[PDB]
């Protein structure tokens, strides 16, 4: 259940804008077997700003009826989206993903090369679109790595919408209240965007991004472990509530003006009341109503593959599949010693069925594959797994 958020203050500097080009992964939900129905995924992550174009291709032809996830972002404020389609692969039918973004000068194509504690978070993204109407407002709510609501200001009838089966039982006063909070926050974000543009002497002709996150973490007993509330402008920290839930950290002079305004208005006190009360209380409720899924950890299915590169070298890839929640640690060791330097780690990616996937790769002198073991830490495993190349 949401909280009404404060407005950034109107007012030095000209600002600064972070741009991040998308990381792209194309993969199937399950290990692909010709003739068996499956899902083809294109996961784009780590990008900023949020406008992006993603197509799935089948033998170079764009696939129609591709669906995608609701816009959300990671702790560094960068965005991620999953695009996916049901399909049946063959041995020569070809699939790929084509991505365009402001950071690219031509569309980028990557082919399908088949070779305890809990948290609640709400994420908000507002993006102005000068000359093209009001800002786009999208907000999603998560319990751990399970999305349970979305609000999109561009929907035909913008409303808080259920996205997990255990939230559907909430009554109409719940949907009414949270829809109202979203609609109000839409307008608050519009004012924040206006005030921020003024603070940095920025033109009304340019697009800017205002992101908000808040939420709470609880232990196994249900007590509040900590609360969060952070804001970002154009992809960088702007102001954040400190862990004491009583003071702010402001990134620059303009944010200090917001800090002084929110101190005078006792915003931190209102957020503390929410985080210690409503937030933890509803999270505890959701965990009980969704216990069959939210409180079941799925351990990873793991295996190691061998990929020869040269005579004197080869790549070992350690795979983890079908795990929930997304938090996982994969580490390669040589004679038990972590190979921090030479390991390649991809971003953890959704399979599309609530579970997640990840791999870790290390380059090895051929003939010495046996001195290397992969080391998997996950909440669903009583203690770490170790695997060797067999
Ligand atoms: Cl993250």
């Amino acid at each position: 259940n949401r909280v009404m958020l404060p407005k950034a203050a109107g007012c030095g500097g000209g600002g600064s804008m972070i741009q991040r080009t998308p990381k792209i992964q194309v993969y199937s939900r399950h290990p692909a077997e010709n003739g068996k129905s499956n899902f083809l995924n294109c996961y784009v992550s780590g990008f900023h700003p949020s406008d992006i174009e993603v197509d799935l291709l089948k033998n170079g032809e764009r696939i129609e009826k591709v669906e995608h996830s609701d816009l959300s972002f990671s702790k560094d404020w960068s965005f991620y989206l999953l695009y996916y389609t049901e399909f049946t692969p063959t041995e020569k039918d070809e699939y790929a993903c084509r991505v365009n973004h402001v950071t690219l000068s031509q569309p980028k194509i990557v082919k399908w090369d088949r070779d305890g504690s809990h948290s609640m978070r709400y994420f908000y993204t507002s993006v102005s679109r000068p000359g093209r109407g009001e800002p786009r407002f999208i907000s999603v709510g998560y319990v751990d790595d399970t999305q349970f609501v979305r609000f999109d200001s561009d929907a035909a009838s913008p409303r808080e919408e259920p996205r997990a089966p255990w939230i559907e039982q909430e009554g109409p006063e719940y949907w009414d209240r949270n829809t109202q909070i979203c609609k109000t926050n839409t307008q608050t974000d519009r004012e924040s965007l206006r005030n921020l543009r003024g603070c940095y002497n920025q033109s009304e002709a340019g697009s800017h991004t205002w992101q908000t996150m808040y939420g709470c973490d609880v232990g196994p007993d249900g007590r509040l472990l900590r609360g969060h509330n952070q804001f970002a402008y154009d992809g960088k920290d702007y102001i954040a509530l400190n862990e004491d839930l009583s003071s702010w950290t402001a990134a620059d002079t303009a944010a200090q003006i917001t800090q002084r305004k929110w101190e005078a208005a006792r915003v931190a006190e209102q957020l503390r009341t929410y985080l210690e009360g409503t937030c933890v209380e509803w999270l505890r409720r959701y965990l009980e109503n969704g216990k069959e899924t939210l409180q079941r950890a799925d351990p990873p299915k793991t295996h190691v593959t061998h990929h020869p590169i040269s005579d004197h070298e080869a790549t070992l890839r350690c795979w983890a599949l079908g795990f929930y929640p997304a938090e996982i640690t994969l580490t390669w060791q040589r004679d038990g010693e972590d190979q921090t330097q030479d390991t390649e780690l991809v971003e953890t990616r959704p399979a599309g069925d609530r579970t997640f996937q990840k791999w870790a790769a290390v380059v090895v002198p051929s003939g010495e594959e046996q001195r290397y073991t992969c080391h998997v830490q996950h909440e669903g495993l009583p203690k770490p797994l170790t695997l060797r190349w067999e």
